[PDB]
């Protein structure tokens, strides 16, 4: 069982066919650099017809004395590190500069060009502070906020985007705005949530491996890729930075008001944690590569801090709920073994991981410590971990789900989490919570977050981004990352214990 | 009491009252920022004497534009992140150019001038690309040692440095050069052993705290930090960057033949882990600030990665550590006395942490399976561990430095594995290892590490740093992270078995 929900998750965004049209894309045969592939802009952006280029030698196209170092780059195994190639298209006698942006994936050797003269700037000192003392401001944070507030605002800096923010995946892929910086030109998104399918999942795969991603202005015309004959099979366009966008998500971006954006990827122990993400309200942002890569960076060293800066938050307390369980054990020990056991030090127990009753059971004599479910009538509650194969810190809050007799049952307080003791699954300590009844702000109503076209409807994206309260009913407060490791420890500690049964 | 605290660890190396010469120390008051030390090489480096600026507010002395913004930084709680400060130094007509870079200490606010010569466009993208290819290149790294050989070829493409080693700490605090790149004329440290001695402890201890430093010549006449009447006690150069460092240290440099030095701390499970040790055999090299602090977030980066890389290695062999578990596991539980399940997989018992004895002691009681009894006086180890901090897994390269009575039997080097079961200081499984008698090549006589040259109550070091070689006995060939893991899953493992329980 993973998700697995909807057609969102479906379409094949790696393989458009298409390019944004600001920048050619060309792919080279190995080792002759030979056109096979060319996208259709090419007159406007080289002044080279797509079928004047399929078949010819890069070498052909270039000025005579940058042959050399370019052909040597695109020959080399050491290609993202080359990044950007200086090319120099000639055309009749002229000579039009490019940034070359080369790759190879899937065995195609892919040289994307874009243009690199009449741009704007680039101011040298900006870029310099951005790239220094946003690494400064990055190392020195002192928990999660400060680190995404540094990002953010770098990143602004760097890309004058109206708005950047960060953008953090949850255990069900919903994401929700936890840092911001915009200019006042625009609506705070910050603390707002969105739903997983706004990213759907074939999407975050593409985006655990190619890290960025730029769409410079949501108005353009895709740029077919031409193919040589017996090279129509299509071109994975996975790593090109042209790749055309889903035209689902371009729509979106319509309907949020916003007419460019950027987005790069954080990644925690390999898995997607977060964007940082970038739009512009009004107006385009065709980002050089040089910055974005300087986005790319600052994005890299926030993602090799993740987990250390939001560690932060609980090193105060943990040495606290550790020298807790410290007096837990030192009093198993010294005093019964485990009946009257963590029961005389309760919220010893219940401060451990922050709950309104505890409940043991070695074959006894429920113990409650109090208002559990029931007391009574959860007998139908000590058995779960014999359901599924875990052994196994079973820890919930929506009982909704898993055990949904909080529904034919309610009950109010469910919020469980229960650990077991001994092999063939009898003896539990369970720990459970009051409901916390809490308002999740979304933008846009996340029930109609996808809809239906036709005619056997397609797929389109939701029309309003309007705030919209969710009175969410279930859920208790959250089992922060101790209670399972603080249970883990308190269940190894009083094996311990209980194995002086022995006595 | 343990390791160690002799002659050498004394030197009160963070309070020399001096700095080196290339830079000015000064200290301002707070809040208003008058000058109460100053370092008496001013004259050369700023341009007035410390007889001037002792007495005077810092705002006399910079450049009447970028007055408030310095003063407003140096009076922020918050210093890391704004170094380095641009400090432009101002005597009647020249401005002198600095990088400031201040901190807090001891209740002083130290301000450390370096002469700081300025940043092109050409080469800093060459240097930001090189720091972000270098940080990713980490990231990437396949195991521990190709994350070792990744950070020294990075920080001496960084640096410049003819030679960048990582220097490893062992239990005792003797080091080792586990990696090295360099200069290929320059002669090899690598595989080269050193005493502890080298590196004596309050360094190793000032290094826990302050993680970079640079000598970037060891011929430096050392300049006096002058200070106003009623600040005279010794200033804390602990966290200063120009700190003058001990003399006995500069003259080891002298003896190794390096003429300028720069070393970063790394840092696993907050104990100093090692250096990367970067060294000149000729002329000097003073690294900006910018360059050093990307070299020690290379570091900082380095340490957060060490787990996880030694983590990845023996891939294969965790898999096979995990079935000899399971298989394991299975035949405790279906067994009379679970002991016996175990004694009866010398095969199954013995590859799962690769040693070639183990001895099995519960509720009695020692049944011993490999060729390694130690013979049955055997009663001696086991009754030793009877004592300790029996939990978890307790593990040695070399017996001999925990239990000196184990240099008696050549059959275990090592070391053990492992660990006690019931907590009572009563049972234990014990695995060993044969012993591989070795040579360790010291870099000069470690028995003359601490020379006395002349030499009565001061002290020297080497003169010679000729490889020394010297056969070890009672070292067995290391245990693998693996193996240590695996051991510590079989205990809780055991520990389930053992209290379930009747039938
Ligand atoms: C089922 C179809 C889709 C629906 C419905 C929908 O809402 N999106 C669908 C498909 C889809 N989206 C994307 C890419 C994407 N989406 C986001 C979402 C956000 N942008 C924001 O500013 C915020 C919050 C403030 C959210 C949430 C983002 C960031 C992206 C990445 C691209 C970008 O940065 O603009 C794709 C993939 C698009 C592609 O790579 O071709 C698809 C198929
Ligand atoms: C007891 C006195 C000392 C004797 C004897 C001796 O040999 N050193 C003594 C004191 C001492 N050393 C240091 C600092 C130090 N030492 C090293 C050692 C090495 N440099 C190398 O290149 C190698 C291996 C190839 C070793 C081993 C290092 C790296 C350092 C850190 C300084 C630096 O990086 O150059 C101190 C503290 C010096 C200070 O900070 O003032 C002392 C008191």
């Amino acid at each position: 069982q993973e998700v697995d929900l909807t057609n969102c998750d479906r379409e094949p965004i790696h393989i458009p066919g298409a390019i944004q049209p600001h920048g050619v894309l060309l792919v080279l045969s190995e080792p002759g650099l030979v056109l096979t592939h060319a996208s259709e802009n090419a007159p406007a952006v080289l002044g080279n017809s797509a079928e004047q280029l399929l078949g010819a030698p890069l070498g052909h196209f270039i000025e005579p004395s940058v042959r050399e170092p370019l052909e040597a780059d695109l020959r080399s195994a050491r290609l993202k590190q080359l990044n950007p190639l200086k090319v120099v298209w000639r055309v009749d006698g002229v000579d039009r500069f490019f940034d070359g942006i080369a790759h190879r994936h899937q065995g195609r050797l892919i040289l994307e060009l874009e243009p690199s003269s009449h741009r704007e700037a680039v101011p040298f000192l900006s870029f310099f502070h951005a790239v220094r003392d946003g690494l400064s401001r990055l190392r020195d944070a002192r928990d999660l906020q400060e680190l995404c507030e540094a990002v953010v605002q770098e990143v602004r800096g760097l890309t004058g985007f109206d708005r950047a923010i960060i953008y953090r995946f949850d255990a069900e892929w919903n994401g929700s705005v936890i840092a911001e910086a915009r200019d006042a030109r625009a609506d705070p998104y910050l603390g707002l949530h969105f739903p997983a399918s706004d990213i759907p999942r074939q999407a975050r795969e593409l985006y655990q491996l190619n890290w960025l991603r730029i769409i410079p202005t949501i108005d353009y015309q895709p740029a077919r890729v031409r193919a040589l004959p017996g090279h129509g099979e299509p071109l994975d366009l996975s790593f090109s930075v042209l790749r055309s966008v889903s035209p689902i998500h371009l729509e979106y971006l319509h309907n949020m008001g916003v007419q460019a954006s950027m987005s790069i990827s954080l990644m925690k122990d390999g898995k997607l944690w977060g964007l940082i993400s970038c739009t512009q309200v009004s107006g385009t942002r065709y980002v050089p590569y040089e910055v974005r890569t300087a986005c790319e960076f600052l994005g890299e060293v926030m993602s090799s801090l993740l987990a250390a800066k939001e560690g932060n938050e609980d090193y105060d307390q943990r040495i606290r709920a550790k020298s807790i369980h410290a007096a837990l054990l030192e009093r198993m020990a010294r005093e019964v073994d485990f009946v009257s056991g963590l029961a005389s030090q309760e919220s010893g127990l219940l401060e451990l991981v922050h709950a309104h009753g505890a409940a043991i059971h070695f074959h006894g004599r429920t113990t409650v410590l109090g208002q559990a479910p029931s007391d009574e009538a959860l007998t139908g509650l000590i058995e779960w971990l014999g359901s599924r194969t875990g052994e196994g810190v079973f820890c919930t809050d929506r009982l909704a789900r898993e055990y949904p007799e909080a529904q034919a049952f309610q009950e109010v307080a469910a919020g469980l989490m229960a650990f077991s003791m001994s092999r063939g699954r009898n003896n539990f300590v369970l720990w459970f919570r009051p409901e916390a009844v809490q308002t999740v702000n979304w933008s846009g109503n996340p029930t109609k977050a996808v809809e239906f076209d036709q005619g056997g409807p397609r797929l389109h994206p939701r029309k309003s981004f309007e705030l919209w309260k969710e009175t969410v009913r279930g859920r208790c407060l959250p089992w922060k990352a101790y209670e399972v490791e603080a249970a883990s420890e308190l269940r190894r500690s009083i094996i311990d214990v209980a194995l002086q049964r022995s006595e």
